[PDB]
């Protein structure tokens, strides 16, 4: 049975990879995020809400990925370099999930963070995008797997490291673009710094693995992920609509979910589906 | 479908298990070990290759528990927060294994690490204790888990991490004891701080699955678990004969295997199996 050996390069990627997810490191106790008080009272209700419930469905799309994608894809790698990558970037998501746990300390009181906690395990939305994509990390629950099902199931993260994230993420970018929650905002900036690398190096696993499938199990996953970007659309067209219709935000959230699952089908190696548009500027002055 | 909220304790124990491990958080950039080669060069031929092997059996050890211990233990827990430790855990023995490979770097040739890293592959008893422990693992590929299964697995997890290392620990420990690669040592006892505090933590995680258990469950893995220990040390008795005997360590590190499979038993919140010994002197002098 093989240790990990790296003296020995398994690939030409994995090395750089550690070494800048580790270069990355952070917790967050590094960013106080009491001074946002003064700009979170300046926000209405609706837009109060509208930050929270997003945080929340950031939450649990961090939970499951810490603990179902990363682990149940790295399980069933061979490549033991890049199995290491993968666990680390794990605990990075269980990191960026404890981080919305501190903003949320400072932005409200315990019984307001229970009924946000509730509303997400509730949400029909939420547990349909979630439940998606947690089907094709739960199809490796089994002994020996197939390329086709750990392709799907790289796919299916991708989808939610460079892709699903952004109909939340958006907000958090655009307060602090204008001066709002500048500190959650830079919390926020550095998970999106982990979350890109995150599904670059994903991306990169998912390419080689469809490489080595038959033509016919090629054509199969080409097919199902492109019906599975779409169908993630679809659903997140309807969670912009509920989330933002209150505050006049959907078209300029849907124009960043677009820009986002371009990124997600390049990092997969594939055409963008969707045209290209430039990003909100706001939003870009809050990365 | 539910989000990790740390505004609401699962636990008693999972907040303060997630702050010490990120506490202790390090890399093998943190410690240059170039200046032990002044120490490696005078130990003998037979010396360096024990040395040598042990460090590749623990690197094997950590591959598995980074890659499927963690992983697969932690895929099946309800408690978001403890799923949350593990994951950091599952991280760092990806850093422990990681940290092996940069002692190598300055204490052998390219050439010569290879050839560690074949002789674990094709070790017959390597690769049966390894392969005993990963079974447990490789039981939670599956859409359905029994809680013996589970605790089974973190059984399994525990002996890996208060036990089965110690045999691989002991040399390091003891050179460095002696003032002999030192800086290795280091590196070392920052993977022991670790180790122990994962042990300890999936062990309260196996105390609480056990308390769920049926009456006639719990003697089902009462009884496996008294035999997976056995197992393990009837194999652990034939690597250290292996290993240690050109260098005349045999029954030293026979009784602090002995004393480690005590602390994993603890740690289950069992009564210790073995007799008591004190650990070796030397090894004492190198973890302080
Ligand atoms: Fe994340
Ligand atoms: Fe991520
Ligand atoms: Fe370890
Ligand atoms: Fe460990």
């Amino acid at each position: 049975m093989r240790a990990v050996n790296w003296n020995k390069k398994e690939d030409d990627f994995s090395l750089m990879f550690w070494k800048q997810n580790i270069a990355q490191f952070w917790t967050e106790e590094e960013i106080a995020v009491s001074s946002d008080k003064n700009t979170w009272v300046q926000l209405s209700k609706e837009e109060q809400i509208a930050y929270k419930r997003v945080l929340g469905g950031l939450t649990l799309l961090d939970t499951k990925q810490g603990g179902e994608g990363m682990p149940l894809v790295l399980v069933h790698l061979e490549n033991l370099q890049a199995k290491s990558v993968l666990a680390f970037m794990g605990a990075m998501e269980e990191v960026h999930a404890k981080s919305y746990s501190h903003i949320f300390t400072t932005l409200a009181t315990e019984e307001e963070i229970d009924e946000i906690f509730d509303w997400v395990d509730t949400h029909p939305l939420l547990e349909k995008k979630a439940g998606i994509i947690t089907s094709y990390y739960r199809r490796l629950l089994k002994p020996e797997v197939t390329k086709k099902e750990l392709y799907m199931a790289m796919v299916a993260s991708v989808f939610l490291e460079s892709y699903l994230f952004y109909s939340g993420f958006f907000y958090p970018l655009y307060l602090a673009g204008q001066g709002k929650l500048t500190a959650s905002g830079e919390i926020i900036n550095l998970i999106i710094r982990d979350e890109s690398i995150h599904g670059v190096f994903v991306g990169i696993l998912a390419q080689q693995i469809f490489a080595e499938l038959s033509a016919e199990d090629q054509q199969e996953v080409q097919k199902e992920t492109q019906e599975l970007l779409m169908e993630l659309y679809e659903i997140e067209m309807a969670y912009t609509e509920e989330i933002y219709t209150s505050i006049g935000l959907v078209e300029d959230v849907n124009r960043f979910v677009r820009y986002n699952a371009n990124k997600g089908l390049m990092n997969l190696g594939l055409e963008p589906k969707f045209e290209e548009e430039e990003i909100n500027p706001i939003v870009l002055n809050g990365l």
